[PDB]
């Protein structure tokens, strides 16, 4: 029993984290094989961040000009390249923790875990979800950029995130690990926000299913209600729409519960229409949709 | 910026998880230096549930009733012994991922890291706060058992819980790792339940300066309050009362903000008698109590 922002078990991850330094700047890289990823912007200067040519900037290091290094070891840089917005330092050493490992780029409304580090020094794990808007909701603070996001299955570790910025509303900016932004952002000095948002339907609906397999039922109710009058509701509450594919994907849970998706559907509409009347839902008094139906069904079975 | 429920990474954790199987029961166990320390539940059967006397049903054991494996690699255990409700089963091989560590006692109102674990296998990581019924509010399935808690300083894990059971409201019970259990519960089987809880106040007002150093001041105000005042209102709204110890450890985030702390006390004394009007703090619409002054200022400062 119980429910909680669970994010997956950090060691793997942790092994893999180093401090790169050029000049002045420090930041994180990911040591994997031979090769340390890491932020493009470790090789900016203060005043080179309105309009920087990255390539113009590339080209005038030199190896020696990275320092990086593992704990208290230093490794030699044998190699430099760009690869979008993240460069790609070769070493001279295979990292020996290297996990099984692969580089996916995730969909808004998935969920990932965050391994936050200062200095190549972990500090701290929670979970995240890409925002429909390309944003994450993290917790970091300067020296950051380079730490980041992963799910792991079966000892595969699948990295899909490195952090890159922070942006005016206090929501968080990064890459795939092939150093291609999520969402419309670059890593210059612009008045770049974060765009409109809405809430993860599908996810909400997740949750509510964890409440009631935790026993958390007073939200249900007799009614149904079809596909699209429950999407009239999402539209005017800034909510996804609910597709039939979201509607198979919750075929699990529903047929745990014995609750049809949707009947929960209809719940949901009433839950939006009258808000929760002082009452909490596995101890939120919000519609939480940062959990997949598959971190339900993870965290949750029998 | 930003505010999340962090755990610390898991990976020295991880390193010492293995699994103890005693006839059919199967659970975790904590394998540091050459001891593995488990629960002793792990030698009752099903009917020894309503009153075993474990001294009995240890003497009727020997080491080759104890299978520890770690990964696929089986520990020969060589000597068994009680301290209270954990056993300590002497291995021939000392682990060598041991971190520098400690077994602490914590209080009612701090926080923790909970890797839970299946079968020797961690699953997640999360934070919980030890309530102060002195339960915890975990998520823990079937085969959790001696899944640990923790905290980690300058590379020293400090281990402060064992899990045990689950409680029939859904919450946690377990010991220290001297086997010595938080709260009026026990390794049997009987009707015992969770005592009423209070809300732990110090670490609401901890929270509220998370938010103002992240930029929510709405609830703030021009008023202060005297210490027996807010004192009287807490009572009232089953909160903890406030001590001037409180008050001390707060000083920092005081500093930080501008803010007194009985100037914070004032805007708690207002939401607490007003509610938030449909407003939002650190993206909660409660008043949140697992964040420990601490908490707030390793993820916060700066
Ligand atoms: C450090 S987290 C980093 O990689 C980075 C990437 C992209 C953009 C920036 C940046 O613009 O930093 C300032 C503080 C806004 C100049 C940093
Ligand atoms: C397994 S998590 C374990 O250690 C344990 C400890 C203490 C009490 C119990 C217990 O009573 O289990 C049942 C399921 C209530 C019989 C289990």
């Amino acid at each position: 029993s119980g429910f909680r922002k669970m994010a997956f078990p950090s060691g793997k991850v942790e092994g893999c984290m180093v401090q790169v330094t050029c000049g002045t700047t420090t930041l994180n890289g990911l040591w994997l094989d031979d090769v340390v990823y890491c932020p493009r912007h470790v090789i900016c200067t203060s005043e080179d961040m309105l309009n920087p040519n990255y390539e113009d900037l590339l080209i005038r290091k030199s190896n020696h000009n990275f320092l990086v290094q593992a704990g208290n070891v230093q490794l030699r840089v044998i190699g430099h390249s760009m690869q979008n917005c993240v460069l790609k330092l070769k070493v001279d050493t295979a990292n020996p923790k290297t996990p099984k490992y692969k580089f996916v780029r995730i969909q808004p409304g998935q969920t990932f875990s965050v391994l936050a580090c200062y200095n190549g020094s972990p500090s701290g794990v929670y979970q995240c979800a890409m925002r429909p808007n390309f944003t994450i909701k993290g917790s970091f603070l300067n020296g950051s950029c380079g730490s980041v996001g992963f799910n792991i299955d079966y000892d595969c570790v699948s990295f899909c995130y490195m952090h890159h910025m922070e942006l005016p509303t206090g929501v968080h900016a990064g890459t795939d690990l092939e150093g291609n932004f999520y969402g419309p952002f670059v890593d210059r000095q612009t008045a770049q926000a974060a765009g409109t948002d809405t809430t993860i339907t599908v996810n909400v609906l997740a949750w509510l299913y964890a409440a009631v397999i935790n026993g958390d039922r007073w939200f249900l109710n007799r009614f149904t209600t079809t596909l699209n009058d429950f999407n009239l509701v999402a539209m005017k509450y800034n909510y996804e729409p609910l597709t039939q594919d979201h509607v198979d994907i919750l075929g699990p849970l529903s047929a745990q519960t014995g609750i049809a998706v949707l009947d929960m559907c209809a719940s949901l509409k009433e839950l939006l229409q009258n808000g929760m009347n002082g009452r909490t839902i596995l101890g939120s008094a919000l519609l939480e949709d940062e959990f997949t139906p598959f971190d339900v069904v993870r965290q949750c079975s029998g």
